[PDB]
DNA sequence: GGGAATGGCAGTATTCATCCACAATG
DNA sequence: CCATTGTGGATGAATACTGCCATTCC
């Protein structure tokens, strides 16, 4: 119904989106299908209806029992796509993803994916998309194709952006710290966005971005992603809650962060040293989140 | 006529979000 | 002792990404 901010959307884009580009065998036997592709959750429909209103294309369609997918794929519409990209670009290494549909796209508006030539060129730059070449466009185009690409290193172009990508990313987290002496709890809260090791550079560049917290690394078992946290509460009420306050979230999770912000107001004003404060607290943190 | 383009999903794989422990710190 | 803060553990599902048959269009 409403329309999104066009920042703000590429946030949620680095953050949610795909840039796909599929060539099939018919058994003129190979074509090919080009395509922004966003799921989520069946709660965030609206972000996907909100996206389709700003964009005026795509489709939406169910995904499963629990998911639902905004899909751009016709030709014309691409156009669209690449318009907001290159007036908002994309900061993640998803940007090289998008670089590649680019040019795949100016293949098909030449007519050449149809000829022989342009086939082969597709597959080149399938290669270096996403997971790849499939089993059976390795064994058509046989050797190693190079799937090598140039690594994106962007800063964060503004706040928007972020807020964007937050609603993608970000856990805004009420959490109760147990001890040793009794069965009494606290409270803390929590902000932590995660993200694959291949932006590391982005991430680390949130600590100087938003003054304050932490960037981890967590190698379970064979994975491996990055974890910027901040749980001091000054730096919680004093620079993460402004921020988000001034750019606003989108999806489901602005209700999360709302509560949460509930929270820190009764850690502001002390109240979550009474037991009144704190049972008012629990009760947030069962009804957000996972438990919504 | 027919096959390319597009719709409309369901399926696969993993990168996220999320709740959590407990040591450290003052 | 209390309260807060640091440093991740662990888990599984909401993501990212892919696959395929049906319908539309040229
Ligand atoms: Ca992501
Ligand atoms: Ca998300
Ligand atoms: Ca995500």
């Amino acid at each position: 119904a409403s329309s999104i901010n066009p920042w703000i959307l590429t946030g949620f884009a680095d953050a949610e989106g795909s840039f796909g580009l599929y060539i099939i065998n018919r058994n003129i036997r190979y074509t090919t299908r080009l395509k922004f592709t966003i799921t989520l959750h069946n709660k965030d429909k609206s972000i996907l209806e909100n996206i389709q209103s700003t964009w005026k294309v795509g489709i939406i369609a169910n995904n499963g029992d629990n998911a639902v997918s905004l899909i751009v794929t016709r030709f014309e519409d691409l156009k669209v796509i690449i318009d907001h990209f290159e007036k908002y670009p994309l900061i993640t290494q998803k940007l090289g993803d998008y670089k590649l549909f680019k040019q795949a796209f100016s293949v098909m508006e030449n007519k050449e994916h149809l000829k022989e030539n342009g086939i082969k060129e597709l597959v080149r730059i399938k290669a270096k998309m996403n997971w790849g070449l499939t089993d059976e466009l390795k064994k058509a185009f046989p050797g190693n194709i190079s799937r090598e690409r140039p690594l994106i290193n962007k800063n964060i172009p503004n706040f928007k952006w972020l807020a964007g990508f937050t609603s993608g990313e970000g856990h805004f987290g009420v959490e109760l710290i147990k001890n040793s002496r009794n069965s009494r709890v606290h409270v803390r809260l929590r902000f932590e966005i995660a993200q694959h090791v291949r932006d590391k550079n982005l991430m680390n560049s949130l600590i100087t971005y938003l003054g304050c917290g932490y960037i981890y690394e967590q190698n379970y078992s064979e994975r491996s992603w990055l974890r910027f946290s901040v749980s001091k509460f000054s730096d919680i009420n004093d620079k993460i809650i402004p921020v988000f306050q001034e750019n606003t979230l989108i999806g489901v999770k602005l209700e999360d962060f709302e509560d949460w912000c509930k929270v820190a107001k009764l850690i502001e004003e002390k109240k979550h040293l009474t037991e009144s404060g704190l049972d008012e607290i629990k009760k947030i943190k069962l009804n957000m989140n996972k438990g919504r």
